């Protein structure tokens, strides 16, 4: 057996850094994952790798030919902990669709046999600012099997989660793509964390953890770090360490009920 | 003669708050002005038109048969100071592309002749997290002559605005779509405003106005307004009356350079 999570949410609102993390803490735990990149950023594997980022499969397919001349062993990168680490790519901007180096990469992954029994997890780090293209393939086509959405008491991150969940809602009829949760990233507002389980409720989900704003994530990755690797006496790594054991634990997996804009508006009102 | 402006930039910098405070100073100061919403979330005019929202190309299309039963005049819909507001809309998360609608929504317009002499501005305030599809067409197309994007100094922000710069490159040799000016809206970080001015410079622009953040807008946004209309006295309101005078007055039209991501780092870095 082998999880198959993707973590969605709005563009900076904190996907690479607690994916990072939390996979981190999955492999201190002892388990072994993979980290399969899919926004167009690139940079989704660097914490892991301690690196500036990551070749992408886009790129190495057009420099070997075509993905057939690539291999596995070629592609994939181990770092901290063992973590194996793939980055999708994607066009340049103004050139086709943005998302078209997801749909390569995960084919790509699956008819190599990337796969194996001995993973226990696999996470997908997807742009969720538009739910289209191949940024909608690990819904549409049953790769993510668990999603859990980064948000904050920000207007527009709420409203990607939304967003995503009615995309998982309209592929309800096929495969088993589930909602899992959402993961609250502070803005180091108040009753912030009360606002995300508010909303979760009202998805049918859950906010599984509340990861505080703490500036060790800054110094960890100017080194190119995870929290859990730069500094394992943290605050911030125990907070990763909790979110960890929660996904593990977790076994709350819904279809999602999208909420109406007054809705979204009346919580934030009253919080 | 007649200006056709685009606002770019990443998901939840402020492209609506900005365009519409923006427009409405123009139409105070006698301009007349049309709105053209070109993101998915479709709240790009609810502040002219003290609406909840307004209802879109698409959904309109949809109930009356074809985009040829409708007429301008059905679509179109004037608010504050006469600004004639228009909705592309776009398909629901996980079917088709997500800028669908923009491409139509502008064909539209333009067929039906929406572009009419009297007009003196045309803002399209357009989604800037991928470049592509729809997203794209307002300069593949040639319909965005002068690009402003809000941003800043959150990297996440930096980096759309670099990427939004690429897809400008990407089209120079076709066209005259060109970069106008980086507009600050402020996260109220110190040196903030002079970390954007060294990006336009690197850039070949110009960061043309620096936005406070004010909780004025809050306090109009609430009750579906403009600051220039909720509170004309208020200083935000002048910071936007600003903006939209250097807007007109603005000559500097260029072909950007988009730089490296160490480029941006470092700038980060320094600041
Ligand atoms: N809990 C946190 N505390 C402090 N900084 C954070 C936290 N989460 C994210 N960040 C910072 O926010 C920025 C964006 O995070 P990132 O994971 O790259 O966003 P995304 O992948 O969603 O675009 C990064 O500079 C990151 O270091
Ligand atoms: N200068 C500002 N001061 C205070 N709040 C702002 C400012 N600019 C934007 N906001 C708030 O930020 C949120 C997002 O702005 P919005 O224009 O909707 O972003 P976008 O259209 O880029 O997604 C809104 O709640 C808006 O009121
Ligand atoms: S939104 Fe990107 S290509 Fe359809
Ligand atoms: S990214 Fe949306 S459809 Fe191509
Ligand atoms: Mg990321
Ligand atoms: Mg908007």
């Amino acid at each position: 057996a082998m999880r198959q999570c993707a973590i969605y949410g709005k563009g900076g609102i904190g996907k690479s850094t607690t994916t990072q993390n939390l996979v981190a803490a999955l492999a201190e735990m002892g388990k072994k994952v993979m980290i399969v990149g899919c926004d167009p950023k690139a940079d989704s594997t660097r914490l892991i790798l301690h690196s500036k980022a990551q070749n992408t499969i886009m790129e190495m397919a057009a420099e070997a030919g075509t993905v057939e001349d690539l291999e596995l062993e070629d592609v994939l990168k181990a770092g901290y902990g063992g973590v194996k680490c793939v980055e999708s790519g994607g066009p340049e901007p103004g050139v086709g669709c943005a998302g078209r180096g997801v749909i390569t990469a995960i084919n790509f992954l699956e008819e190599e046999g990337a796969y194996e029994d001995d993973l226990d997890f696999v996470f997908y780090d997807v742009l969720g600012d538009v739910v289209c293209g191949g940024f909608a393939m690990p819904i549409r086509e049953n790769k993510a099997q668990e999603i859990y959405i980064v948000c904050s008491g920000e207007m527009m991150a709420m409203y990607a989660a939304n967003n995503i969940s009615k995309g998982i809602v309209k592929y309800a009829n096929s495969g088993s793509v589930r909602l899992g949760g959402l993961i609250c990233n502070s803005r180091n507002t108040d009753r912030e964390d009360e606002l995300i389980i508010a909303l979760a409720n009202k998805l049918g989900t859950q906010m599984i953890h509340f990861v505080p704003r703490d500036n060790v994530v800054q110094r960890a990755e100017i080194r190119r770090m995870t929290v859990i690797e730069y500094d394992p006496k943290a605050k911030q790594a125990d907070e990763y360490r909790a979110l960890a054991r929660k996904v593990v634990d977790n076994k709350l997996l819904v279809i999602p009920n999208p909420i109406t804009m007054d809705e979204l508006e009346e919580l934030l009102m009253e919080f």
